[PDB]
C-alpha cells in the first residue's frame, strides 16, 4: 500500500507543478473546509505532539476521514485533488509511522491557513527538485517548522 | 453489544448516584481534557450536525478514541470512570445510529464545559428516574438543547 | 532478527518455569523479594500507572524500559540466585511485552507484580498453573490475565493499590 | 561530544525566556511536576535524589524522567508547560551525558521543592545560576541551597 | 587535622540521634551489617579485625568498607539505615585518618557483634563512649568489652 500511495502522491505533485497557483488556492480551500469541520485544533495538537516525537493516530484518522468527506462534496476538481494529496500524505504518515510526514502535513495545513503560500511553494520545490527524498523531506520539515514559529510570533 | 453497553452505562450511573458532586467534577475534568486535546470544536460541529439530522461518525470515533486516551492517562479513578461513561454513550450513539444520543452526548459535553452542572444533574435525573427510557431521553435532550441555547446567548459557544 | 529475539525470550522463559515448578514456594518467595526491591527502587507506582494504562489499551514503554533496567540492577546486586532468577523471569516477560507490544503481557506482568506486593501468592501460583497446563498458550494468557485483573480489583477494594 | 554545548546553549536561552516572566514559568514548572507525579515518577525522583546525595547516579531513573518529560511536552496544551518540561529535560540530558552529580541533585531537588510548594527557593536557585559569573561555583551554591531546603522540608513534613 | 574534627562533631550529633531511639538505631545497624555481608565485605572485616588485634592496620580493607557503606547509603530506602551506615562510615574514616588501632578494632568488632546478634554489647559500647568523660579511656574500655565479647562469640 505504501508503494501505491507514494506513486499516487508524486503523480499528484506533477499536476501541482503544471499549475502552482490554482493548486495552492485549492489547498487553501481544503484547509478552510478542515477549519469549518472543526479539525484545525486537531491539526495543531497533532503538530505539537509530533514536534516532541509523538504521533497522534486518532488525529490522523479523523483528518483522513474529514478530507475524504471534502473530496466527496467538493464540486471543483482542483479542490478534490488538493484534498486527495493531503489525504495521501496523511495515510503515508499513518502507515509508515514517520514523524516528519506528520509535521509536514500539519505545518502545511497551518501555513496554508495562515496565508504563507510562498512557503508552501518552496516546500514543494524542495520535495520535487532535490533527488534525495529523505533529505529533501528533512529540509522541507525544517523550513515548515521555522515558518510556523514565525507565524506564531506575530 | 448494545445491551452490554447499556448495562455498563446504567451501572456507571449508579456509581454516579452514590456521589453526584464529585462525579460532575470528574466529568468537568474529562471535558477539560477533551478541550486540551483539540476535540471541543469537533463536539460543537457534531452537535450542530445532529441538530440538523446528520450523524458525523468520524467526529464520534475521534471522541471515542480521545476519551480512551484520557482513561489511559488519568490518575483519578473518578476521571477514568467519567470518561468511560461518556465513551459508552458515544459507542451507543455510533452503533445504534440514534441522533438523540449524539445530541445528548454533545450537549452534556458543552454544558459541562460551560459549568452548568445543575442542568447535568437534572438530565441524569430525568433519564434514570422516569420509567419510559425513550421519553426520558427525549425530555433530557429537550432540556439540554434549551440550556445550550441559553449558554450560547450568554457566553459564546 | 526481532522475532529471533522473541523465540529466544520465550524459550528462556520456559526453562525458568520448569525450575519454578521444581520449587514453587521458594520461587514465589524470591518473586516477593524482587517486588520488594522494585518498591524500594521507586518502581511500584510506575507499575501501577503501566497497569491502568494497559487496562485502557495504552502501552507505556518508558515504564516498561525503566522496569527492565531496574530488574537488571536487582540481578546485579541480589546475593541470592533465587532472587536473580525471579528477577530474570520478570525481565524476560517485560522484554517480551515490549518487543511484541502485547497488552495482555503488560497486564499480566503488572498484575503479577501488584499481587506479589499484596501477598496474593496463591493467585500467582494459579496464574502459573494456567500458563503451564493449558495447551493453547494464547487462551491460557487470556484466562490468567482475567484472573489477575479480578484479584487486583479485590486487593484495590480491600487495601488500596497505591 | 559537541551536543553538551548545544544543550547548554538551548538551556541558557530557555532561562532567558524564564527571566522574561518568572511567576508564570514557576507555575508551569509546578504543572510539569504535577504531571510527573501523575505519571508515577515522583518516587523515582526521590530515589535518584537519595542516590545522588551519596555519589551514585541512577541512570535508568534519569532516562525515565527524560522520556516522561518528553511525553509531557507532547501532550501539554500550554506552551509554557511544554517549555518548562523542555528545560527540565535539557537539565536531565546534561546530567546524563556529563555524569555530573550536582546536575542530578539540582534536577531532583528542584522537582521535590516545586512539588512541596517552595517556588521561591527555585527562583533563588535560578538567580544564582544566572547571575554568578562562575557557572560551576553557581551550580555548587544552588545545589547547596536546594539540599538545605529539601532537608528542611523533610524535617517539617515528609518527602 | 580539621577533617578529624569535622568527622568527630558529625559523629557526636549522630550519637545524639542514636540516643533518641537506641533500639531502632541498633536495628538499622544490623540491617547495615546484613547489607555489608551481602556485599561480600564480611571476611574483609574479619581480616581487618585480626590484623588490628595484632597491631596492623589494613587500609585497603578500611577504604573498601567506607565505599561500601556509602553505596549502602546511596541505595538504602530507610533514612535510619542510611544514618547507621553514615555513623559506621564516619568511624571508619576516623580510623583511617588518625591511624588509631582502637577505632579499627571497635569498628570491626561492632560489625561482628551486630552480625552475631549481640546488640546489647553495642548498646553498652555506645553508653561507654558517651558517658565516660575521658574519651580515650572510654575508647579503651569499649575496645576491651568488644574484644571480650567477640572472643566469647568465637569460642561458641
Amino acid at each position: 500500500k505504501i508503494e501505491e500511495l507514494l506513486k499516487k502522491a508524486k503523480e499528484m505533485l506533477k499536476k501541482y507543478a503544471s499549475n502552482i497557483d490554482k493548486f495552492i488556492a485549492a489547498l487553501r480551500r481544503v484547509v478552510q473546509a478542515l477549519y469549518d469541520a472543526g479539525a484545525y485544533q486537531v491539526v495543531i495538537r497533532m503538530y505539537q505532539a509530533a514536534l516532541a516525537g509523538q504521533i497522534d493516530r486518532e488525529h490522523l484518522r479523523f483528518l483522513i476521514e474529514t478530507l475524504q468527506r471534502i473530496m466527496a462534496n467538493a464540486p471543483s476538481e482542483m479542490t478534490r485533488m488538493a484534498a486527495l494529496l493531503l489525504r495521501l500524505l496523511a495515510l503515508l504518515a499513518l502507515l509508515t509511522g514517520d514523524l516528519l510526514l506528520v509535521i509536514l502535513l500539519a505545518a502545511m495545513i497551518i501555513l496554508l491557513f495562515a496565508g504563507y503560500g510562498e512557503v508552501v511553494v518552496k516546500i514543494f520545490k524542495i520535495i520535487r527538485e532535490m533527488p534525495d527524498k529523505e533529505e529533501a523531506l528533512k529540509k522541507a520539515v525544517e523550513l515548515a517548522i521555522k515558518m510556523v514559529e514565525e507565524f506564531r510570533k506575530k
